[PDB]
């Protein structure tokens, strides 16, 4: 699957790349020509000045070639970066729901960011650098062939071994990188899944277990990365060992020739200079081939997904969209099973039918397949066998886009995007008028509370619409469905958390327009289906009961059964590596040795020339040449050892540091309080992208790149030391030419710091958008807002794209100018040395040696410029990582200080509780209500929807500390009590709970952390929650893997599972927030009886909008305007004719 990375190369992109290749070739060819100059050098002041002028002229050519090469490659890389991101997100959004179910999804988020950053940020400039180095090696060989025939032939004959070794090591490195990126993606998926359910996790105190689960994937990634580092370092060390062995053999053959005299001393010296330059070119090349191998590895999975052509294309136009669409639908022999569990049969081939305006309600036992019916109708899943048809024409023939456009579906367990309410509604249809929105919301009985809040329609909802109460979220979803003005409404339990009055008004409003809308109302509050045209009774996947309400009651079947039952770190990050300092010590020592031995070739050449011209004894000359060759071979072996040691130690140090940074940042994010998760900046997608970006950037600036930079800086330092020692009044020239380099580097860093900060913020926003789309993928697919999300993602990426092009130009300027200035300095130093020699102030051999050292350093310095952008980005990435890790909220879950009472009676008292959500601090919700619950008393509260019911329990859970007031526990102020202790004792049933993607047994066991859960306990809890029977019923029993966020199991099933989870703790305090949100009255009665049997001894607070689950409540509290308007038992409240009587009667 090679070359796929260029699949999105535009003709302008191709021109960019080829021009860059030519420019890199030209730039590389220039350096060895300097060595060719020595060949001419090997009146003299005239030739010295001639060579100096030639070098000065070549300086501008090198300037232009470098700028062109770098800019073209970076521009192509940016274009590929943007095109690949766009097309990959397109492919992800194209996938049908089946592929979305079978495969893990949380991976895709971090896959995007990590893979793109590791693929294109690896191809772009590094490929150009590799072409430059290969061109330099080839040009060195060519000049050697010009000046010789034997030694150059030997070098060429030894080259293909190095070539084949590079190829094989690149292949293996890419293979390893595939698994490394898979491990990173698994870690990212775990992080995303945990963060989405942050409320539940902090409720059940599961931070440690999630942290360990993340650490597992982190450790796998660490191991794979260390393996890759070893592979790369071994490859490069072997290449250089072969290079030095070839050089030593060439030196021996030159000793053989000198006696023969076939080539002069100057000729062989020039050949050796060219070959040494070629070896250093290969040394510079190796990192680029490593990076390209990483790029291919990262491309593997991305293009695997891209080439995943689905069956239900959500973009093709191969269907019919007839103008006249009468809302008539019918199922026919619809055999269907979910691809998530192929075995289970859920639809036995039922057959329904409705006519335009006829409302066919679906009623039955929980999880009987109603949601499956609407899913199959929406063409999310193609039935195994069946002729599901609308207005005669089969659904399959019709075009999917138009079909879903004309269908409006309420999101059972509603899901709203992290935008403003206006836009949340606007997602219903593209072109929508504010008047239409007002009319729809009025129809939804939502205008009143919307106007109540400041920024009536400008108020923001959080992730998955968690900033609003369940009833408010349902009403907003109702508005979203209505605004589409659909011919086929798919109302799905839209009367779930609403207050009885709210449900009544919504039903009346829906009926007002039901005449022309083909609604399919699914509900369990049977009142909401009393006036339904047709009521469908589901059993075992088939419909038996039918007809209107009177006929259904006469049948005395399932429907009648239920009805009756109702009755800043440039040194801080380096500081953090205190536990690795042996690795840095060994690596820096080896890098210093390599740098010093780099220019040492000049001294070696000087000594060899002296030996060849010192004595007249051919035997002595042969002995000296043999000694020098042996020294070169030993130098090569030692260089192999040192290269591998330094490269490996720095690679392992980078990997370990990055893993520790990832673990620390994730743990810090878990530490942070829920309130911090409220801020729109901190959303799950943002956080996961933040991880995958910051950690990777810090790695990139602390990994083997730092190793190569230390090697190059040591090379430059030892070159300057050699120049100063052997020459004086010359190295001062280069030293005084450094200051422009210093200033240019400062300017480049200053610009790129801001550029990268802006790019990072934009990338965090884009990750937020992508994660919001993918996590709520079902809803967006149902609304066909995929195109809108793609546009949002492209618009968000727009800023990084322009910033990337700008960085391409900036870095091209910096690198090309630095190289050109270095070559001008070399030419000027040569001219000055010639002038001094004519002045009889320096021997020519010394000047030649110093020029050799300076040219070696000029070849070396090619890497610092390449490093500069990496350091620029990593500075800010680190800064943010340190900021996050150092953060500490008002309340710390890990904090073990405070009060930890041995035993709690379980009496909860609240007084003067005044609170407002920090998201909208101005708006008050609690009016200082006073409450008191004794041990073994199932207190309950009811009132108008979204009147702070969930807020009371959330304050009880210390999600937010009260703004003003005092809430105690057994006569002890909650604050004084250790947060973890209470969070363990208390139990929260949540609202529309999100179960994790694990084994159902594992999900239930999650309820009581810090102590293993015996299978007996889990099955007992399931039986108590009236699900153990079903749980055993399904294949694999408890091995079944609930989909991401519990999306696979039906609403009632996950409700019961959450009930069981909260039950496993057997808590002294049991807080239930609409535990019976979606349950058949029979199951509701069973669970209520189970709770009542255990009611005594376990103080309980239950909130629900169904009087049936609260009729026998110990004490019912009526909440109005945040205050306890009416409080009393069922008999007392019924005797009075206040709000409770009105709500019950309706
Ligand atoms: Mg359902
Ligand atoms: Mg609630």
């Amino acid at each position: 699957s090679v070359f796929s990375m260029f699949r999105y190369s535009n003709w302008l992109d191709k021109l960019y790349m080829v021009v860059g290749t030519l420019a890199a070739i030209i730039h590389g060819a220039g350096l060895p020509l300097m060595m060719l100059v020595f060949g001419e050098m090997t009146n003299l002041e005239e030739d010295m000045t001639r060579y100096a002028y030639y070098y000065s002229g070549i300086g501008a050519g090198v300037l232009v070639a470098a700028y062109i090469q770098v800019s073209f490659w970076c521009l192509a890389a940016g274009r590929q970066i943007h095109k690949i991101r766009k097309q990959f997100f397109h492919a992800i959004m194209r996938q049908e729901i089946g592929w979305f179910d079978v495969h893990d999804v949380g991976e895709l988020n971090t896959r995007l960011t990590d893979d793109v950053s590791k693929i294109n940020e690896g191809i772009g400039d590094k490929i150009g650098m590799f072409f430059q180095s290969m061109a330099t090696f080839f040009t060195g060989f060519i000049v050697g062939f010009t000046r010789g025939w034997k030694l150059t032939l030997v070098i060429l004959a030894i080259s293909p071994v190095l070539g084949l070794s590079a190829a094989v090591w690149a292949k293996i490195l890419s293979s390893f990188t595939d698994k490394e990126l898979l491990a990173y993606a698994k870690a990212g998926a775990v992080a995303e899944e945990v963060l989405a359910a942050i409320r539940t996790v902090i409720a059940f105190g599961g931070q440690k277990k999630e942290l360990e689960r993340y650490n597992k994937n982190l450790e796998e990634a660490k191991r794979i990365g260390i393996k890759k580092a070893i592979t790369a370092n071994i490859s490069i060390g072997a290449a250089f060992l072969l290079i030095y062995a070839s050089y030593a053999l060439a030196f021996w053959y030159g000793t053989t020739l000198v006696l023969s005299g076939e080539y002069s001393i100057g000729q062989v010296l020039t050949v050796f200079f060219s070959v040494l330059i070629g070896a250093f070119s290969v040394g510079q090349a190796s990192p680029s081939i490593e990076a390209f191998a990483n790029a291919r590895g990262a491309a593997y999975e991305i293009f695997k997904i891209i080439d995943n052509k689905p069956s239900i294309d959500s973009y093709s136009k191969s269907g019919h969209k007839p103008d006249n669409i009468k809302g008539n639908l019918e199922f026919r022999n619809v055999h269907f099973s979910y691809p998530s569990r192929k075995e289970v049969k859920i639809l036995k081939g039922l057959n329904l039918k409705v006519q335009s305006g006829q409302t066919v309600a679906l009623v039955g036992n929980s999880g009987c397949g109603k949601s499956t019916t609407v899913q199959l109708m929406q063409r999310l899943y193609d039935p195994t066998e069946g002729m599901v048809s609308v207005d005669g024409q089969d659904i399959r023939t019709i075009n999917v886009r138009f079909l879903r456009e004309i269908i409006g579906v309420v999101s059972q367990e509603p899901v709203l995007f992290a935008t403003t309410i206006a836009e949340n509604i606007r997602y219903g249809r593209e072109n929508v008028t504010m008047d239409e929105i007002e009319k729809a919301v009025k129809e939804a009985n939502a205008y009143d509370f919307i106007m109540k809040l400041p920024h009536k329609f400008d108020t923001l909802v959080g992730e998955r619409g968690a900033q609003l109460s369940g009833g408010q979220k349902q009403r907003i979803a109702i508005a979203r469905a209505l605004v589409r003005n659909p011919k086929i409404l798919l109302l799905d339990e839209a009367t779930s958390a609403l207050d009885t009055e709210s449900e009544a008004v919504v039903q009346v409003a829906l009926d007002k327009a039901r005449k022309g809308r083909t609604t399919i109302v699914i509900a369990h509050r049977l009142s909401t289906v009393r006036n339904a045209d047709v009521i469908a009774g589901f059993d075992d996947g088939v419909i038996v009961e039918k007809g209107n309400h009177d006929e259904l009651m006469k049948e005395k079947g399932i429907y009648f059964k239920l009805v009756t039952m109702q009755t800043v770190s440039f040194w801080r990050i380096m500081k953090l590596n205190l536990t690795e300092w042996p690795y840095f010590v060994v690596g820096v020592f080896c890098a210093i040795i390599n740098g010093g031995l780099q220019p040492a070739f000049a001294i070696i050449f000087s000594k060899i020339i002296g030996v060849f011209t010192r004595i007249d004894d051919p035997e002595t000359k042969r002995q000296n040449s043999n000694l020098f060759s042996l020294l070169f071979l030993a130098l090569g072996i030692i260089s192999f050892i040192t290269f591998f040691l330094q490269g490996f130690t720095f690679g392992k140090a980078g990997e370990i540091l990055t893993k520790r940074l990832r673990y620390m940042v994730f743990r810090s994010m878990l530490r942070q309080d829920v309130s911090w998760f409220d801020d729109p900046k901190n959303t799950t997608g943002a956080l996961t992208t933040r991880l995958a970006n910051d950690a990777a950037q810090v790695k990139g600036a602390i990994g083997s790149r730092l190793a190569v930079i230390t090697q190059n800086i040591a090379n430059l330092g030892t070159g300057i030391i050699i120049s100063f020692i052997y020459g004086w009044q010359l190295t001062l020239l280069l030293l005084a030419i450094v200051p422009i380099i210093a200033i240019a580097g400062v300017v480049e860093m200053k610009m790129l710091s801001g550029q990268a900060l802006k790019d990072k913020k934009e990338l965090e926003g884009s990750g937020k958008i992508a994660t919001e789309a993918i996590e709520n993928f079902r809803t967006v697919v149902s609304l066909t807002q995929e195109q809108k999300f793609e546009h949002m993602y492209a618009q968000s990426l727009q800023v990084p794209y322009r910033n990337s092009l700008r960085k391409a130009h900036i870095f091209g300027i910096t690198f090309s100018f630095t190289q050109a200035m270095m070559y001008f300095s070399y030419a000027g130093c040569f001219r000055f040395g010639a002038y001094l020699v004519a002045h009889k102030l320096m021997s020519f051999e010394d000047v030649l040696l110093v020029f050799s050292a300076v040219v070696f350093g000029a070849m070396a310095v090619g890497q610092v410029s390449s490093f500069a952008p990496d350091y620029a980005k990593a500075k800010i990435s680190a800064a943010h990582i340190i900021m996050i890790i150092e953060k500490t909220p008002l309340i710390d879950s890990y904090s073990t200080e405070g009060l930890m009472p041995n035993t709690l009676e379980g009496n909860v008292t609240f007084g003067e509780v005044v609170f407002n959500y920090p998201t909208r601090p101005d708006i008050p919700v609690l009016q200082g209500l006073s409450l008191e619950v004794k041990k073994g008393q199932t207190l309950a509260l009811v009132g108008s929807s979204g009147c702070g019911k969930s807020t009371v329990v959330q304050l009880l859970e210390r999600f937010y500390d009260p703004l003003a007031g005092k809430v105690l526990l057994d006569g002890k102020e909650i604050k004084r009590l250790n947060v973890q202790w209470l969070r363990a004792h208390l139990g929260i049933v949540s609202q529309e709970p999100i179960l994790f993607d694990c084994s159902i047994a594992e999900n239930i066991a999650y309820g009581d952390n810090s102590r293993v859960v015996s299978q007996e306990e889990i099955v007992r809890a399931a039986k108590e929650a009236n699900i153990h029977a079903f749980i055993e019923s399904l294949p694999n029993k408890y091995s079944t893997k609930v989909g991401d966020k519990g999306t696979q199991l039906s609403g009632g099933q996950k409700q019961r599972i959450a009930i069981a989870r909260a039950l496993v703790r057997q808590p002294h305090i049991l807080l239930l927030d609409e535990a019976t949100s979606a349950l058949d009255t029979e199951s509701e009665k069973v669970v209520q009886e189970a709770l009542d049997k255990a009611r005594e001894g376990r103080t309980c607070i239950v909130i629900a909008h169904r009087l049936s689950t609260i009729q026998n409540a110990d004490l019912i509290v009526v909440f109005q305007n945040g205050r306890v308007k009416e409080h009393g038992t069922h008999q007392q409240l019924l005797a009075q004719k206040g709000i409770y009587f009105s709500m019950v009667s309706v």
